[PDB]
């Protein structure tokens, strides 16, 4: 059971991420069932088009989309599906979808997994190109899913990004 | 522990398939044990062939193999080792082997997963060469493991395919 | 030499074209030398996306834009970058760009080559989803290069490929 | 929980490992843990290199690094992250690194998955390249990760790595 | 040009070997034109297997059907299509073809290449199994393309097999 | 041909480069031949490394040891065996070799082919993490190739790059 899993060390700035879409992977939806812990496929993707970034969800939190907190982290290279990802959150997406709002934060692994992005304190710091992938993805990857649209609104600092995670965690309890 | 995962949504016609062996994947043999739920190497196989298609099992079944009942899936890209498809089956695929007889159903994902397939009813809408290529895996992928054979029996359409999933799905209580 | 291939054996029913970017392929955008023949990299892709089908010329022809004749090559497995492929087009896509009007050919792989698209003689025989990925891969590809912009105009029919493989072919060496 | 796993069938001879990295993997180091039995991604190696083998550890055993007895078994395709392998350990590989002393045993499949080593009685049975990547590999693997060091001690057969997973076995009860 | 290489530095001992099908490749069948030098796709491969070594032939040679001699490069890992290996005949594989009579020589990589191969100077140093993926690969990978037939007649010595490369060399270019 | 393409559009500045060996590709030591412009496989590495970026040569150049001018490209994804990139060196890396001296000068591509080295001037500009696993890949990639040894002395600035580049074009074809 991944509920096994502390949503971190040391939130806010220290979440643990449970990936269940690896980076540059298949065009295939993959998401885990959190009563069989398995991986299930969602929908094999209509568009042409890759995730930009490993994306999961922090164990042991609850935000309005009745699910736990999604989550994308940027690595070196990809992590295996499934795999849990000790990172920092450095920003928030928002963005309104075919029912209501979904928000996204931006993570980044930590000293002790990476010294990559030392450096990188907000979504800012990282290539502006990664940024503008990261909402060309959610803005185009289910316009072939008759029904659905997703519509990018803005971007958030860190430390909003660890606003929601303090929010999400209680409201699990 | 895969037995939380029901036989499916509405069986027949709506199975879930836990895959042990991705399509196009390594000359290797996945085998998911059903008291660890790890997945278990059974042998790395001496042809130099790839299976046509990911092949599991319908959870939570029994047929006369003594293990659950075994399912070749077909989609756009291969999917994850571990991972839950929710298909349809469209077909019964007959052969004897060295242990007395074996079952496989080939299967579809389903209108929420993938739109590839929607006029898929049974076995004979897919390609004629995959039909053939999933014939000529199974008749010669133990070629070279001593003591083994397998000899191709014949087809059935998914309505017997849906047959034996309602029976495997009493046979397990 | 690469022009020392003709159109086609059988133009323009039975045609070739040099594969500049595989399908599924990494976001690298090659584009084909002829003084040189080596394999250019033209633009590391800023979108998310991938190929949704093999990307080439055929040689010995030249079209409005004063390069040879765009074709997209559905195969079932991505062909290597350089690779020649003996097709025959099914259909055409129509567009404007940022220099004026555009043209894409479908093709898929002649017969000696696959029984997989026999039956398929118009771009409409192709599975659905495929032609929308074809137009939304294009609509979209370049969004995050500057400067670049594609309008999807409609598709025409296999008859009409077959003409402007004869016009392409009519003004060139 | 991979604590169902026995630490083989019939030990030492015939132990079960469980890898954590597959063979010319990715430049991950993963690490199961032990509470949740989750795949953590542990460091991105900083070297630009691969493990030149499958490592993991044998279930439900204790050495004196705390954690379980590790294993490094050789096949002939790298196996999934997570999957288990019946294995039977033909040398021992002692090293010491910045925290005392570290052991890892290369191991071997056995009968009934390979037939490839059935000749491999100890480790210098395998090619000797293999045995001097293995070595050059946990010498230099670190060598970008700060404060910690590891050098290289000597090779042992396998009646002393069949040794080694026997006092492991009641160290864990 | 690819005939402005010798079929060896020193044949038939010492030869080297165009290689036009990687190992473990895509099931895609390349050949290499001569009028161009270009890579044609010459077949998609019906049945589910691959290739067990690269395929290629030796320039500047000439065997009976009309095509330079046939060559199976065993490496450590796949090269790359096109790439020009230096190797050393080992054994010869004989069979009969729907055109007649037909052979493939294998061959191990120049000891400058790597150290791996050099006490394996006969086909049977090579693994068994190794030999027996050949035998069974070439009598199965075209079960599926219709007029096609092959029948495995036997191997034959290394000496054979650089006695081969002598007559190859001798009637050609 | 490979030497009708010149040195760089408007060197040093722009300069060209022929890929011999991808990024993160298979540890397979290319080498372009000259006499022939076809891929020769020259060293299986014994080493479990990879190269950290795209190694290969400029057109046109001639160093002191009597082949082009050695350039190491980043980028974003490893580009295909053989390919030009268009690029701009950022800094040089000096050593001695077992024949000598010898130096690797490091680039990025042109503004044209990405917008994410713009702001890399200076090789100091690269991750530092990056410069130190090149420096640590050429330190060690040659450990068990016996008689090669490679020695790092320092890296030399941007400036200096742009000179051996017009001192490599000097004394060439």
């Amino acid at each position: 059971s991944y509920n096994n899993i502390p949503a971190g060390k040391d939130a806010p700035n220290d979440i643990y991420v449970i990936i269940e879409i690896p980076a540059n992977a298949a065009p295939i939806r993959y998401e885990i069932d959190k009563d069989s812990d398995a991986l299930f496929v969602d929908r094999f993707m209509g568009t042409a088009m890759f995730y930009p970034a490993n994306y999961g969800y922090v164990p042991n939190t609850l935000s309005e989309d009745g699910d736990p907190l999604d989550v994308l982290v940027v690595t070196p290279y990809p992590v295996a599906a499934g795999s849990v990802i000790r990172c920092r959150p450095v920003g928030k997406l928002n963005m309104e979808d075919d029912g209501g709002i979904d928000a996204k934060l931006i993570a980044v692994p930590h000293e002790k997994l990476s010294p990559l992005y030392k450096d990188v304190k907000e979504y800012t710091d990282l290539p502006q190109l990664l940024i503008n992938q990261v909402e060309h993805f959610f803005s185009h990857y289910k316009d072939l899913e008759p029904g659905k649209w997703v519509k990018i609104s803005g971007w958030e600092g860190a430390d909003v990004a660890k606003a929601e995670v303090i929010k999400a965690i209680e409201a699990a309890k």
